[PDB]
Order: C-alpha cells, then structure tokens, then sequence
C-alpha cells in the first residue's frame, strides 16, 4: 500500500524536476490528456449516457484498457534509458500517473509528440485485433459459399506448416505441398466458393528458420490453371503484391464483391512483422466496404470471427513490411389436488383460435365390408308382388318440387324491382345508388344455389362430362322458345310429357347407355332431368345480373375518359381497366352454357362498350369467332362493322391486346375440378389427393403463402371417419414449441365421441402443453425424440404397428437451420405412408432417388407378405411450376432516407414521401452475373419487369446490321426466337385476358437473356467451342462475336435497375463523414476554451479564439448526432415514421421482424415512449381546449334533463275541479333514458390511426383480457397492447402471448413485433412486411418463409417487402442466390449402435420361446436401419459408396472396453464392484473375423452373440442420461 505509492514518484522525479505532487497541487490544465487520448484510442472516462448501467459495463472491461493506455505510455515516455522498466498503476496511482504527465507535456513541447503519437498509433492496432470476445461457427458451410470468397495464401502456406497440436505426421523428405491439394478437394468438392487466391507477398519474414520452402507452390499453381482444365486443378489465382497496399487490390476488390480469410497470429511472433501487417488490412476492410475476416485456426470446416463490429476510422500507417417419478407423485399428494386441473387443459384449447372452414365429420362406430342381400328372404317371382310399391314417403317429392317452384316465384320478384331500377338519365354520374346493389345481390343468389335453387333431386352422379350438354339441349328445342325458361317460368310439366314420350328406349338409346340404364321413367329419370332444367334456370338469371353491371358501367365511364381527354393527354387506361376485366368476368360464366340471348342481352351489352371502350376493328372479329363454339347450341352469326356502332379511339400507343398487359395486376384461375369430396381447391390438390386415397409417399414442393400443411388432415378425415383404432402423426418443425398451438387448433375442427377412455389428441415435450399426457388416443404431437423413443423403446412397440399414417413439417426450413441427422432415422425405419412438406428445394432427382430407394427397402422387408398395396413414393413439382408463388407477385423496395432530414413527424399533417420505401426493381440485372448465373431466382413478375425490357431486347439484337453477327449464323440463332416471343406472350389465352399465363413469358424470354448470357462476356470458355453442330463452336470469330452482345448487354441493363443503394447510400455515408469530422473540430478548438485566454501570461485575445473551425457548417446535427448507417436502436428513429407512412401507401395489417430477445424489447419499449409523449404535447392546450369544450357542455344539458323530468313528474298535482281550470298531472312521460354522453381521457388522436382501422370482436371479450394481463403485468403487455403495438416474444407467460396472438388476427391490432418464428410454425396475416437489421444472421433459407408472404389467402393482390437493410450489397447476397438445396447428414452415430445393442441384449436377459419372434424383428430391424445404406454427407465422409457394413472396426474396439474399468459404481469400496473382467470374455470369439465379412445379417448375427454386459450398471446409465 504505502510502500509502493512511496516507489513510484522517486521513479517519477528522477526524471524530470523534482515532485509532480505539489508542483502542482492540481494542476488542471486534466483537459489537455483526454484530448490527446480521444482524438485515436476509446479509453479514458467511463462514458456516462443517462447513466452508466450496472458498472461492470465499465467497471471490469473498462479499467483494462483504461490502464493498458496509462501504461503503455508513461513506459516509453521514461524513455531517456530505460524502456525496460514497468509502470503499472493501482488506484490512488491514476491521478499521480496523470499529474506526471501535464508537467512533462508543457516541459518541453517537442520530444513529446513522437513518443505519445508512434505509441498511441502502435497500440491503437494492438486493440483493434484485441477488440473481442471471438464466435465458434459454424460450420465452415452456411457462408462458404456461394458467391467471391478469397484467401490470400501467404495465409495458405502457413497453414500447412502450421501444426504443433500434433506434430507433423507422415515421414516425407520435405514434399509437404500435398496440403493445398487436400484442402482444395475439400471446399471444392462439396462446397462452392468461387475461390480467388492472392499470394500478397513478401510480407516474409523468413527466416525465422531456414526456408524456403515458397515458390514452388505459386509456381505450381500457376501452371495447373493455365494449362487449362485437367479436373484438379482449379481454382484460379491472381499475381499480386504490391505487398499489401490498396490502390492495387480496390480495383478488384469492389467489382467482385466477396468475404475474407486471412491469419493473424499465433505465436510465431516474432514482434513486428507479422502483427502488425496483417492486422492493419483488417482495419482497411472495415472502413471500405465493410468485409469481414477469418480464420486460421482449425477449419474444415469452422472458425472465428469478427464480424460487425463498428470500426475506428480512419487510422492508417505502413511502415514495417520492410525490406419412479412417473409413478409416486400419483399417490402422495393427491388427497385433493383439485381435484384435478386437466379441466384448465381442455377448456382452453377448445376456445382456441378460428379461422378457416370444414369438410364431413360425424362420429362413427363401425367397421365396414360390403354386401346387402333381399332379407325378406324371397319374393321369387315378380306376380306375387304385382302391382308392388307406389309413391308413399312420396312426401319427398310433393313438397320438394313445390319448393323448387316457389324459388323461381321469389328470385324473379326480387328480380322485379331491381330491373326496373333507379332508370337512367344521361348524363349524372355516379349518382346512381344501385351501382352498390347488384354486385351485393349477385353474390346473395350464388350462396343460395346450394339447396333452395338446384337440387331437392341429388344431383345425383355427376355423371360423365358431355351428359350435362346433350340432355339440356333437346329439352329446349321441344319446347316452341329458344330459350325457354324464365320469363313464363315454371315448366316442368311439359318435362314430365317429354320423359312419357320417346316410349322404346325411354330417352332413346344414347343417354340410358352411358348411365348404364338406372330408371326408366322412375326415380333417377326425374331427378337427373329435373337438376338439368334448374341449374339452368338460376345460370340464366344470375347471367342477366352480370349484364346489369357491365350495362351501367358504360356510363360511369363515359366521363372517366373524355373530360380527362383535353386535360393534357387523353387517359384513363389505367383505371378504366375494370371496364375490360368486368366484361370479361361476365362472359366467364360461359363455359357449357347457353346464349341468353344476343338480340336484347349478354352479347349486345358487351359489343356496345366494347367498340366504345376504344378498340379498331379486328378485334371485333376474334371475339365472336372463338366464343362461337361455345354460343353454339344457340346461336347465328354476326352484325356488320357499318351502321353506328363503333366509337372514339385511344389507341396506337397502344394496339389492342396491349391494354390488358400494360396496366392490371390480377388476372382468373379457373375452378371446375372435384364436385362430391372437395375444398375446390386451385390441381394441386387433384393430384396430391390421389396419393393418400392410395395410400403411398411423398412430399410436395411450394414456394410460401404455401398451402402446404393444412391438406395433411386427408391423414386425419380417413382414421376417423372409419374404423378408428389408427394413430394419425404430426411431427413438429420441432422444440421450442411453435407447432404447438396451430396443431391442437386445426385437429378441432370437428371432436368426436368415444365409449370409457378413448380421448382425442395426447401431446408433448414441447414446450407447451408439457411432458405428458402420453398415451391414448387417435392422433398425436411430438418432435422427433420423443417419437424415437416411443418406437424403440421396447413397451411402446405396440403403438407403432397401429400406426398409419405419419407426416412432419417443414422440412427445408428445418434441414438448414438444424439439425437437418433426426430427419434421415424416421424415413428410415418402420410403417408408414408419409406425406412430407417443403418449400423450395433446388436439387431434385436427389431428394426423390433417396426416397425412392428407401420405400422399394421397406417392400423388401415385409416380404413374403408384401405390402397391401403401394410402396411408392411419387414427388409433387410436376411442374411449369410454382405454386402460390404464382398467386400474387411481391414487390421489394426498400428503406433508405434522404440524406439530413427531421423526426418524429406525426398526425394530423401534410405527407408525401419523403419516405424512405422508395422502388428498387431487384438489385444486380448485370453482364458478369449472368454468365455464370443465367438467370437465377427470385424474379418472376410481370407486368412492368419484363415487359417494357421486350422494347429494349427487340431493336439492339436485331438492330444490329450487321458488324460481327454473320459469323457463323448467330444473327438467325437469335432472330429466329425473339420475334416469336412476343405472339406466345399474349395468346396464350387470346380472347379477353391470359389466364395467369403470362407467367409463362418470363420462362419463355429467359431462353433470351441467359443464352445470350452463354455467348456472353468471356470468350470460347462458354459456350466451348468446336463440337461439329451448329450454334457456334467452329468459330475462332466466337471472341469478336462474345464482344458485340457484349456492347448490347450493358446498354440497356443498367437503366432499369436504377441504383438506389448506390446514389443516396453514398449520400448518407457522405452526411456521416462530415457529421464525424465535426467532433474533432469541437474538442480540438475547445481545448483551447477550456483554459480559455482570459488567463495565462501571454498576450490578450479576450476570448475571441471561442467557437469551432475552420472549414464550417453550423455545428454537430444531422438526422442525429449518432446519425450512424448500419447501427442500431440508427433503427428506431424512423421506424416510427416507415410505419406511419406505409399506412397513409399500403393499408393492410404490418408485420414486422426482428431478433429475439433485449432487443425486441427496447423496439417495443421506443414507440411507446413517442406516442405518451405526443399526447403531452395534444392535451395541453392546443386544439384539444376547443375539443372537450364541446364535450363537457352537451353532456351537462343531458343529466340536466333528467332533473327536468324528475320534477315535472313530481308535480303536484292533478286539478281540472274546483276553480283551477282544466290540468291533468302526469300527462307527459314519454321521455326518456338517455346514455352515456362521453368523456375522454386515456387517448385520442395520435395513436387511432397507428393502430388497425376497421376491426371485429364485440369489446366484452377484449377488455377481459387486457383485465387478465393487468394482474399479473409483465412488459406492461396491457400498455404496449391498446397502443396498438403487438408482441409475441420469449419472456413472456402462455397465457398472455396467446391473448396478443388472437387480436392480431382479429384485425383489431394494426403491428406486431416479433422474431422469425411467426412465418414457420405460428401464422398471421400480413401486408406490409418489414424486416429491421440483416443482423446478426441469414440464409436465403429463413428469409424465403418471409419472402413469398403477404398476398394474403382469397384476398391480397401484392405482397410488400420493406428491407432494413442496414448493408450497401446484402440485398444482392439474398435475392441473386440460388436456391436452399438439400444436404444433410446420419447413421452413423456410436450412440445410436449403442442403444440398438442393448435392445436386442435385453430380452436376452432372463426369459429367452419368444427368442424366435425377436430375433428375427432384429434381422428386419438391422435391414431396416442402414436403409440405403448410407445417407448423404456419410459417403462424403470415410466410407465411399455407399458402402457401409463398416460397424466392424468401432464394435472390437468398444468391445473390450465396455467393462474392464475399475470398481465402476462409484469409487466407493468394493462390493459394488469388483467385477472389471467381464469385456475379456467375449473379445476374442469376436475377433475371428472380426465378424468377419461381407453381407448385413452375418453383423448382428455375429453381435447375437457378445455380452457386452457393463458390471447392469454404467451402460443403462449411459442410454437413461440421454432419456
Ligand atoms: N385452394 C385454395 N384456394 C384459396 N385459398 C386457399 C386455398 N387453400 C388454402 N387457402 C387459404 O390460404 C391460407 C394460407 O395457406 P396456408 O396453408 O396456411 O399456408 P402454408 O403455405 O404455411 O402451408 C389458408 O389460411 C387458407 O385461408
Ligand atoms: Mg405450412
């Protein structure tokens, strides 16, 4: 204590005049010292914001580095000797350390400089390769690679010579180079990179030992590439030097981009060198780009780095380089325990979420076969019935049709006062009430037609399909009127006349042989030839209503076009589109249908907007010629063009066609498709379908807003519909937890009855509902162990066999991010058919080989039986395809805002953008991409991608004319598929609209572009030239003719992809750079102010020296001192304000995304703030005075009133004698309760447009839950929740999360912050999805859950993805990337052949009879497992292929080392144990062969026959650690 603080001022003095201590007693000048610190290294004060946190943020990692700079300093500033001696501060010691240093500052003024600022930029390095802790990942796989990744070899070299940790094996007399080989047939060969390699050299520095040992390998290399290809050779390589030294290597560097691998430091030090000039390109990295580093360490495959982590800038100098507890709880405590909760389980489920709708459950009981017979038992002759049965339940009938025919009475009532209408009067627009009603009225007669318009009649079969067509027809054409029907409706007498006639066939032969004849003029007579009047009586009167609106839509639109037509040009098409796109929903309907006409009605209607709507004649003719097949049955021909009947044209921007294609998004999707079982749904489903009716495997592929899960419960309708005893399966994406709640949900719609226990759904582990419940029941949901066990594991075997059908989700998700080895097990081994359910997944072929296999193995086994019908395995793509990825387009845009600005912002004021949504069209459409690429995902859209691109691709490639096209015959190899695109672009479909199915033209034009691309920018690499046919390949012209499309690529590429993540991302990193260099012209200047010159004795200024310098601008505020692009919580300031004005472009509901946890929280905790605050700003005294005047006046008057009537009915007193004149007292009553009028604090305004506008839940329930939250308040869930402001997060109770969850999809909730999770195995609705940080992980993987959401389910037409989006380029390493792709794992596992031993070793164990039936379930068994055998990365492992047997090797080894070991239990004294013995006994009758050759069943033939036996104890305790 006292003794070193006595030492350290006589070290002090010596130096320099004598006491610091005292001279002076201060001194105060600390100021000059935090200047010299803070302006490179951080550390001097404990930063203090609002407050300093729990002071261990900066107690313990503070005083580090706080007197590490201390140290390092006043060492070499005892320099005058000794370097070599140590200061080392205590406490008392910094203030002593600091006075030693002002009065050494101002001592001499010259010496001082060199030997702080050399030090300072020495160890400014020194901490910025300190500036850690590390991460572990992970494995090299997820970022290795898709894309230009580099590794700069010097690095390389020392790699290979790196080993102690292991000293270097194999005697080799100095051939060593091997290693490079081998790590490049590692990353390579199973992974990608696109692998560059520097060598950025002579860095060395060596000797340190006698080398070298260097240019044998870059020579090497060298020549290997650039021979050109030999298939071990590549990689590629590039020169350079010079050193490093950028101005070199950011040519390359930029255009490229890339991530970095790179070695600093073991060991070898040596001091200088190697530190120093290797940590100082991390720092460049950092303040270019920013790139991040790796590595060194032990890869191949995973390491360490750094990362994002913000940088000091700038901070440069080269100067070196230099030349039972399942059971008893049952029993204790359970007098009244109470008396069970079990009914607090049930219940809640069963109040849980609604969404969606039903097909047929009822409870059934049976078992079913199928054969009827008389039991009577005879009548064995017709002439002991004669005449048999008559009419009786006849009923049936009577009433039935009597219905029928007071249908027609009602709908062409209704039709009455409706068709006269609200008659019109040109010209008043939109006045016109009855625009509103016919749509409504449409829609009511389309949900009646199900049993009170068609069939009381059955239907009945459905029938073959022309059956419907050719026994309409006839009907009509008996009758005098074409079209029959409505008007003068009832007619099915003159039905019955006709079914009477054409005695001999009754209907003549066609129609009674393609029935295969049912009733000849009985039940199924009647009924069929009913329905087919009668679906054709409400066809006809619903298609006139569509006429109707088409009808009037004229004369909205007459105005629409033509008062806009002087105004500068002559619109609107592109919002006098529904004009076409109602014309063509009502002509849709026609499909089988008769003509209602064409001389009132359909047809006439349509022809008149049509040619008036403006369109040139030839269209005309294309319109009636192709629907004219269809009409027929009906109808003649076609009026002449002459004779008023046409009107006004637009068009020749246009032509036609191009109308539709320029402006819409939305298009049909047509139904027709399975009418007794159904949803409808939108093919998909009517092959998907026809599998499980087998019963079989296999998987469907979907990229989301999916689809995928739900079609599961046909599992579920087929269990329990029929002879219910099977186990359905539902296997989650696994724990936590997220299957859990949607599962449950689903499984009730519809519960069913049972006899004494019975029981519907059993769950768990979890992590809801929780461990238990296990057994009975029907179906179940679990993750991938718990079901593990529940086979195997020996007493549940029973459960297992009474399983069919087994289905797990998700998949792709889950085999990236993962454990992706679990999965390879359960498709393996033991019944099923499985459905299985993915997104996208790019390898193909693969997956199904794999699959395939595996099933025709299980066939195998159960042989000879076989199966009852199916193995197969069948794999949903079968593509054009897509799924609902087809649905509706989502467009990306993204965040980005104009450089300075203001915040905050709010309501009740003028907005435009201002915001920071802006466009993007997708990021890179490029030259250099293409070649390799060409084209990869995610693009697909039309219109307005492709498009107005045609324009571009159309007059520069064929434009040409004609410099070097004509060698070979390229020009006509392109000419002969361009122009040809554009007729297959439109008609498909022609006629009204494409289906859909300009889709299709972006698969057609990407045979342009990419091919192109294969000519492309480099040489004859692509297309490789000389094979004999003919594109190319023969030509030495292939240089020059690479070098004209070269031209033609760039020209009109890089217009339409418009660099908005350039121009003002530059422009916000430009405001940063003159925002930072503003502090350094605050503490600089103010140093000076702080002495000030109203001291000293020097020369008077009186303090005008004050203020800042010297190049200005008025001082530090931007959009915030801490502006900062690419940090965090920059974030929160206009997230707010992203929000507000999404809501006044986008209105649907808002997601936003987020990493789980603190941080979820403190978002949360933020938005709160702003809005409290803004209603601090409305309720003092601005507008809102004049407000709650109002409101506090009117509501007086009304409880003044109530004492109004209180006393006039008080009176005193009916008088009409005496002399009073006439008067009846109480003669007035008849007002009044009057309610609530109003009062208002808690809220207005600001935050009533922030949350959801139209909403749904009547407000009983709503405030009931908030009252829940209220009691037990966690985040103040009850604050953030009526402020709009959803959660659902960890942390977070079961109880009130799932309260938030519901509210959300209630549509009474307006946003919702939230983790990953919601897109997977939890759902919501969703507009506007945003997306806050790229931090701190992605993989295209889980960020295409989020990608294809929004285009909610029947209702949205555009999915809105906002990117924050904090990185410059990873927009780019999102989106250009192709494809998730399968890669998993295992068995082989030791654990697993461990557990697999002791099963079969423990019906070993005492009792043998059923010997027989085990052992050869154990054959089957170990056929079973090593299906294949061998899975994926197995046979990239030590094996190849696909191999196995292998078990052999590992067996012996752990064969004599079960049980040999000690006393084993514990080290207790001996007895327990004193067996250690029983290994020896067993190994040598094992090792004959060691078992001893090839073939499956001579392996657990051989392992019969071990023991393998632990001393009972260790190996039971092994396998129940991990159950
Ligand atoms: N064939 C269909 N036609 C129209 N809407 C459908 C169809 N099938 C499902 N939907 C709807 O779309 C919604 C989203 O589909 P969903 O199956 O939940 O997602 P996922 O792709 O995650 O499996 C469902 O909630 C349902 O409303
Ligand atoms: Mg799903």
């Amino acid at each position: 204590m006292s003794s070193r603080y006595r030492e350290l001022i006589a070290i002090f003095g010596e130096f320099l005049e004598e006491n610091d201590f005292h001279v002076r007693i201060s001194m105060d000048r600390v100021g000059e010292v935090k200047t010299l610190f803070s302006a490179k290294t951080i550390p001097v004060e404990s930063e203090t914001e609002a407050a300093i946190e729990v002071v261990t943020i900066e107690a313990a990692r503070r005083r580090d580095a706080l007197r590490r700079t201390c140290n390092a300093v006043l060492r070499t500033r005892h320099s005058d000797q000794h370097v070599d001696v140590g200061t080392i501060v205590a406490d008392e010691e910094e203030r002593l350390a600091w006075k030693f240093l002002i009065g050494a500052l101002a001592a001499k003024n010259s010496e001082i400089l060199p030997v702080v600022e050399a030090e300072l930029l020495l160890a400014a390095v020194e901490y910025h390769y300190a500036t850690a802790r590390p991460e572990l990942c992970d494995m090299f796989v997820h970022l290795s690679a898709s894309e230009m990744f580099f590794i700069d070899g010097d690095s390389l070299f020392m790699a290979a010579l790196s080993p102690q940790s292991v000293d270097w094996d194999l005697i080799q007399p100095l051939h060593v180079i091997y290693n490079a080989q081998k790590l490049l047939y590692d990353m390579h060969c199973r992974g990608a990179r696109f692998h560059v390699v520097f060598f950025d050299s002579l860095l060395w520095i060596w000797e340190s030992a006698p080398a070298k040992l260097f240019m044998r390998e870059n020579l090497r290399k060298t020549l290997m590439s650039l021979s050109e290809n030999d298939a071990k050779v590549g990689l590629s390589i590039s020169n350079f030097s010079s050193y490093y030294s950028e101005a070199f290597e950011t040519y390359v560097k930029q255009w490229e981009p890339e991530f970095i691998l790179m070695s600093d430091g073991e060991q070898l030090g040596r001091l200088n060198p190697l530190q120093a000039f290797f940590v100082r390109p991390s720092a460049a990295n950092n303040t270019h780009d920013s790139r991040r580093k790796a590595n060194y360490t032990d890869a191949d495959e995973a390491n360490p780095y750094r990362l994002r982590r913000q940088y000091r800038s700038i901070v440069e100098d080269e100067a070196v380089g230099d030349k039972s507890d399942d059971d008893a709880g049952g029993n204790s405590a359970n007098n009244k325990t109470a008396g069970a909760k079990k009914v607090n389980k049930e219940h809640a489920g069963q109040r849980n979420k609604k969404e969606r709708s039903k097909e047929d459950e009822i409870r059934e009981r049976s078992n079913v076969i199928a054969a009827t017979a008389t039991v009577a038992e005879w009548h064995k002759q017709m002439n002991h019935l004669l005449h048999a049965v008559d009419m009786s339940h006849g009923r049936t009938t009577n009433r039935d049709r009597d219905e029928s025919i007071n249908t027609i009475m009602a709908a062409i009532k209704r039709l009455s006062q409706e068709k006269f209408g609200k008659n019109f009067d040109p010209g008043y627009t939109l006045g016109g009430s009855t625009n509103t009603a016919v749509p409504l009225k449409l829609e009511m007669w389309r949900l009646l037609v199900a049993a009170s318009q068609l069939r009381e009649v059955e239907f009945a079969f459905a029938m073959e399909d022309p059956a419907l067509k050719d026994s309409k027809g006839a009907s009509k054409k008996k009758d005098s009127k074409s079209e029959y029907k409505m008007l003068y409706g009832f007619h099915v007498i003159n039905q019955f006349v006709e079914r009477e006639a054409v005695k001999g066939n009754h209907w003549g032969q066609l129609d009674p042989l393609r029935k295969a004849k049912p009733d000849m003029t009985i039940v199924e007579a009647r009924s069929y030839l009913r329905w087919v009047y009668l679906s054709f009586v409400e066809m006809h009167i619903q298609l006139k209503l569509k006429c109707r609106v088409v009808k009037l839509q004229l004369e909205n639109w007459r105005a629409e076009r033509e008062r806009a037509r002087l105004a500068q040009e002559s619109p609107k098409i592109a919002l006098g589109i529904p004009l076409f796109l109602y014309c063509h929903h009502h002509v849709l309907a026609v499909i089988r249908d008769e003509g209602p006409r064409m001389s009132s009605e359909d047809i006439d209607t349509v022809r008149s907007a049509l040619k008036h709507f403006d369109l040139p004649d030839s269209y005309y003719n294309k319109l009636d010629q192709c629907i004219a097949r269809w009409q027929n049955m009906t109808l003649g021909t076609l009026l002449p063009s002459l004779l008023p009947q046409d009107k006004q044209l637009f068009e020749t921007p246009e032509m036609l066609q191009l109308i539709h294609m320029g402006h819409l998004l939305e298009r049909p999707f047509v139904r027709e498709h399975d009418y007794r079982v159904a949803f409808n749904p939108d093919n998909w489903q009517r092959e998907l379908l026809d599998i499980v009716d087998g019963r079989g495997s296999a998987v469907v592929c979907a990229p989301t807003s999916a689809g995928k899960t739900f079609i599961s419960y046909y599992c579920m309708y087929k269990a329990l519909r029929r002879t219910n005893k099977k186990v359905v399966v539902y296997l989650a994406p696994a724990r936590a937890l997220i299957n859990q709640a949607v599962a449950d949900v689903c499984a009730r719609y519809g519960s069913k009855k049972y006899k004494n226990p019975g029981r519907y759904i059993y769950g768990a582990l979890g992590g809801a509902d929780y461990h238990q419940f296990h057994d009975s029941c029907q179906v179940l949901l679990t993750v991938p162990e718990t079901f593990e066990t529940m086979l195997l594991s020996p007493k549940y075997t029973d459960w297992v066999e009474l399983i069919d059908y087994v289905i797990l989700d998700e998949i792709h998700s889950m085999e990236s991010n993962g454990n992706g080895d679990v999965w390879e097990r359960i498709l393996a081994l033991l019944p099923c058919p499985f459905v299985a359910l993915s997104a996208t997944l790019g390898e193909t072929q693969q997956l199904c080989s794999w699959l395939n296999r595996v099933q025709g193995r299980l066939k195998e086994q159960t042989e000879e039986m076989s199966g009852k019908m199916r193995d197969f395995e069948v794999h949903l793509l079968p593509s054009e395809g897509k799924s609902i990825q087809r649905w509706n387009d989502i467009k990306k845009y993204i965040y980005l805002p104009p450089p300075g600005a203001a915040l905050t912002q709010k309501k009740i004021k003028a907005q435009y953008n201002n915001c920071y949504i802006r466009d993007l069209h997708p990021l890179s459409i490029l030259t250099a991409d293409q070649l390799q690429r060409g084209f990869p995902p995610d693009i697909s859209l039309v219109p307005s991608e492709v498009v107005s691109l045609f324009e571009k691709m159309h007059s520069k490639f064929n434009e040409v004319v004609w410099p070097n096209y004509s060698s070979l015959q390229l020009a006509k190899t392109l000419r002969a598929q361009l122009m040809l695109i554009e007729p297959s672009k439109y008609f498909e479909a022609e006629t009204y609209i494409t289906q859909e199915r300009a889709r299709q033209y972006e698969a057609e034009v990407k045979n342009a572009f990419a091919y192109w691309a294969y000519l492309g920018h480099e040489g004859c690499e692509l297309p490789e030239n000389l094979v004999e046919e003919d594109l190319d390949d023969f030509s030495a012209s292939m240089n020059m003719a690479v070098e004209s499309i070269l031209r033609t690529f760039a020209q009109k590429l890089n217009e339409d992809e418009a660099l908005l993540e350039r121009h003002a991302a530059d422009g916000m990193e430009k405001k940063k750079r003159m925002l930072l260099r503003q502090q350094h012209l605050q503490l600089l200047q103010q140093q000076e102010q702080e002495n000030e010159p109203n001291q000293e004795e020097s020369m008077e200024q009186k303090s005008e020296e004050q203020g800042g310098a010297q190049e200005e601008e008025q001082e530090k505020e931007t959009v915030g001192s801490v502006s900062f692009p690419g940090s965090r919580q920059f974030i929160r300031e206009h997230i707010l304000n992203v929000l507000r004005e999404l809501i006044a472009r986008d209105m649907g509901p808002t997601i936003v995304f987020s990493f789980e946890s603190e941080d979820c929280g403190d978002l949360v905790k933020y938005v709160v703030e702003q809005l409290e605050e803004a209603e601090s700003r409305y309720r003092k005294t601005n507008e809102f005075a004049l407000y709650k005047a109002r409101i506090e006046r009117a509501a007086a008057a009304q409880e003044a009133r109530r004492k109004q009537r209180e006393s006039t009915l008080k009176q005193k007193r009916l008088t009409t004698g005496d002399d009073g004149d006439v008067e009846v007292a109480d003669r007035d009553m008849s007002d009044g309760e009057g309610e609530d009028e109003l009062f208002v604090v808690p809220d207005v305004l600001p935050e009533f447009t922030f949350i959801g506008e139209k909403c749904t839940v009547e407000p009983e329930v709503v405030d009931s839950l908030m009252e829940d939250c209220e009691k037990e308040g966690e985040d103040l869930l009850l604050r953030a929740l009526q402020r709009g402001i959803g959660m659902h997060h960890a942390g977070v109770k079961g109880k009130l999360r799932a309260h938030v969850e519901r509210l959300f999809r209630g549509r009474h909730c307006g946003v919702i912050f939230s983790t990953e999770t919601l897109a997977l195995g939890i759902h919501s609705p969703c507009r506007s999805v945003v997306l806050a940080g790229d931090h701190i992980l992605l993989n295209p993987t889980q960020f295409r859950q989020m990608m294809g959401r929004a285009g909610r389910r029947g209702l949205d037409y555009l999915g809105h993805l906002v990117f924050l989006g904090i990185t410059m380029r990873r927009i780019k390493r999102l989106m250009t990337s192709s494809m998730t792709v399968i890669k998993g794992n295992v068995q082989m596992d030791p654990i697993s052949n461990l557990r697999l031993l002791q099963l079969y070793d423990f019906n070993t164990l005492r009792h043998l009879k059923n010997e027989a039936g085990w052992k050869t379930h154990v054959l089957k068994l170990a056929e079973r497992l090593f299906v294949n055998p061998l899975f994926f990365q197995g046979r990239n492992s030590v094996a190849g292929g696909n191999m196995e047997g292998f078990t052999v090797e590992w067996l012996q080894m752990l064969l004599g080392y079960f049980q040999r070991e000690g006393l084993h239990f514990s080290d207790h004294a001996s007895s327990l144990g004193s067996i250690l013995q029983d290994a020896m006994y067993v190994f040598r009758e094992a090792h004959v062969g060691n078992e001893g050759f090839s073939f499956i069943r001579m392996l657990t033939s051989g392992v019969f026959d071990k023991a393998h036996y632990s001393p009972l104890y260790d190996k039971k305790l092994n396998s129940g650690v991990l159950d």
